């Protein structure tokens, strides 16, 4: 793979500083040995450069070539180091410094990925204060001046609170992304990874709820009248915070920090065999938090439709049919967000799943943080805009 | 009314029909109007009274003459001060923690950063004001935030200034410069910087006032009568000396370096550490290009608020301005040096094969 060249040109170089950091023959000769394997493995591989290019091409041979001088120099550097003298095999790495780049720097050559890092960054930081500042001025509102007495206010403070606390997660992962390990421990790992899954499910549910609301509010004006009741409201909610407890308990429960190549981790630690409860999960997220809330408000729409055709067909008030058609349409606009925030996510985590795509890759990367965020998006602007566009807490500002 | 401007534009895109939509826009215009929003509306109830008697395009530029655009402004401004501030912050303390500040160019990123940092601090206030239209933090905090966004612009426009002269000084003046680029000398002249700019820094804090314009607070400075006159001197001002001045003196560095460069190219010969020379050459070319793209356009636009007329409530003129200020935040937080310095001490992290 290339990943490997990747990994070995990098031990390589790694181990060529080793000799300059050198003071003694132990440390000199321990460098080259590794250098000289790290070379045999690289002239193994193909240049991405040379990823068309025949194995027995002109620009192939010389590649190869190229490590087969370098060997040559690594091998005589070794001579030296077994004499004792530290000299002259610390001087022999300086015929090895030029060698690298006058033959094999031709087909490796590498770019710095930090402006990626920071468009990352930027990306969750504005996602974060946005999403996390926005939803507990929305709570904030909802409580210190239009306090919660209808139905609406406790649907979009649920929404608001499982919306600033997928936010709230974001500077730890943020961290996590930058320095490629886990330093906050498996006490914070389980409260992180816990919080993300529960406030995922949490605010989809509560999404659906809404629309699901909104139905009943447009479709049964006469029965909503009994079933929109704030009293009515709560306990829906309340079922929403208690029966996603059956996602929070268990990631919380298998949430783990373990060691993988001198650095840190906070995984899922599924059970035996952790492949298959681990695919288990994934098509159950998929079905639960993204399939069954999709055909819910989309059902509710196309009622919604119907339902205001019937009120159109007897050509009655045109006053009271355009303002609720309104709301009809709010309700696509609520979907097709959804879905354009949320099929994005899911589909990378059954490609990745499946397909073997290059975890390194810059474009890999720049596509992956874009899903992750674009998720995030949805849970923390949809109590956001619905709030700031909703006319009774517009006033309460 | 809500409710009103939704009826207004919804018969607006509906000789039997075409004259009930119109009477319904009429009434609905009517009873909206129940000033200059006032007045819209007589304008509108005007042309449909033209429009009864018989374009339906005159009414839909007169409605015309939110919430989206100001979630984009926050992201935007949010962005900026979490990459700036902590940027900086992480640049300082890798500067103290690792290199040291052994060399003369060290202590010049420490004083970039340290401005830079003061600058996006600035942010949070600017976008809270931004959202809320009122000042609500007070005088004391309108005088202490005013003052650093002022002062760390000049410390930062400064400090870069004179980073590119040291760099012309480093590769023109090599014999000479074994004596200027001293740690020691570099403090000297940033500290220099640091107190100079504080007869920009007092001034600023000296006027700047809350006061109740527009029924809100407002954080604005106070100048001295003729107040129309100092505020022309003062942008008469920040413009020569913290845009042309600031420029002329990088462009003629990278001007006089681009010759010793052709020089050092044919009497020097054959090197390693000539071409290494080219690097800073074309390093101060990224400097000069990032500081205009960044700045000339915010100072475009204080030059034409000054003098023209342009619809401050607008959304296209605040889309404009608040990108504007914002790319001024940018240059002064995430430089082409601080991002070259950052990818000099990280590279082993950042740098990866072209796959
Ligand atoms: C190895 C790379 N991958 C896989 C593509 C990931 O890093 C990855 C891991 C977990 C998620 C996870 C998720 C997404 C979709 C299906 C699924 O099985 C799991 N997400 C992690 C993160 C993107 N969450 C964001 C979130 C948005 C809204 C509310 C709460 C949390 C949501 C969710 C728990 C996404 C990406
Ligand atoms: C009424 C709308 N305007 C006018 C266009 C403004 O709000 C406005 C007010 C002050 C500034 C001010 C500035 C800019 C250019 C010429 C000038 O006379 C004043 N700036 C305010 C803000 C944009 N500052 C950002 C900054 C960047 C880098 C380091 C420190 C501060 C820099 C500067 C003090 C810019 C816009």
């Amino acid at each position: 793979t290339m990943a490997d060249l990747e990994d070995n040109w990098e031990t390589l170089n790694d181990n060529l500083k080793v000799i300059e950091k050198a003071d003694n023959a132990a440390q000199v000769k321990d460098a080259l040995t590794k250098m000289r394997a790290a070379a045999l493995d690289a002239q193994k591989a193909t240049p991405p450069k040379l990823e068309d290019k025949s194995p027995d091409s002109p620009e192939m041979k010389d590649f190869r070539h190229g490590f087969d001088i370098l060997v040559g120099q690594i091998d005589d550097a070794l001579k030296l180091a077994n004499e004792g003298k530290v000299k002259e095999a610390q001087a022999a790495a300086e015929q090895l410094k030029t060698t690298r780049n006058a033959y094999i720097q031709k087909y490796l050559r590498s770019a710095s990925s930090l402006a990626l890092a920071i468009a990352i960054t930027a990306l969750y930081s504005a996602v974060c204060a946005v999403g996390l500042l926005g939803n507990v001025l929305v709570m904030f509102v909802i409580v210190r001046y239009t306090k919660m007495k209808t139905a609406t206010n406790i649907y979009i403070f649920s929404l608001a609170l499982a919306g600033a606390l997928a936010t709230s997660t974001l500077p730890f992962q943020s961290a996590d992304y930058l320095m490629e390990t886990w330093p906050f421990g498996e006490l914070l790992c389980k409260a992180v990874l816990s919080i993300d899954y529960y406030s995922m499910f949490t605010s989809i549910f509560t999404l659906t709820m809404m629309c699901v609301d909104r139905y009943i509010a447009v479709c049964h004006p006469v029965k909503a009248l009994d079933f929109r009741t704030p009293a009515k409201a709560k306990l829906i909610n309340i079922c929403i915070w208690v029966l996603a407890s059956g996602v929070g308990v268990p990631i919380m429960v298998m949430a783990v920090t373990r060691p993988r190549d001198g650095a840190v981790v906070c995984m899922l630690q599924f059970p035996s065999p952790s492949w298959y409860w681990d695919t288990v999960t994934k098509i159950c997220v998929f079905l639960f938090a993204f399939v069954v809330p999709i055909l819910i408000i989309t059902v509710c729409y196309g009622l919604m439709l119907l339902r205001l055709r019937s009120v159109r067909l007897l050509s009655g008030s045109k006053e009271k049919d355009r303002s609720l058609r309104r709301i009809t349409r709010m309700v696509l606009v609520v979907v097709v967000a959804f879905v354009v925030c949320w099929a994005p996510i899911h589909i990378f985590v059954i490609v990745w799943t499946l397909v073997d795509i290059d975890r390194r890759d810059p474009l890999v990367v720049a596509a992956l943080h874009l899903c992750i965020a674009l998720g995030y998006i949805n849970s923390s602007l949809n109590p956001v805009l619905y709030a700031f566009l909703d006319k009774n807490f517009k006033r309460c500002f």
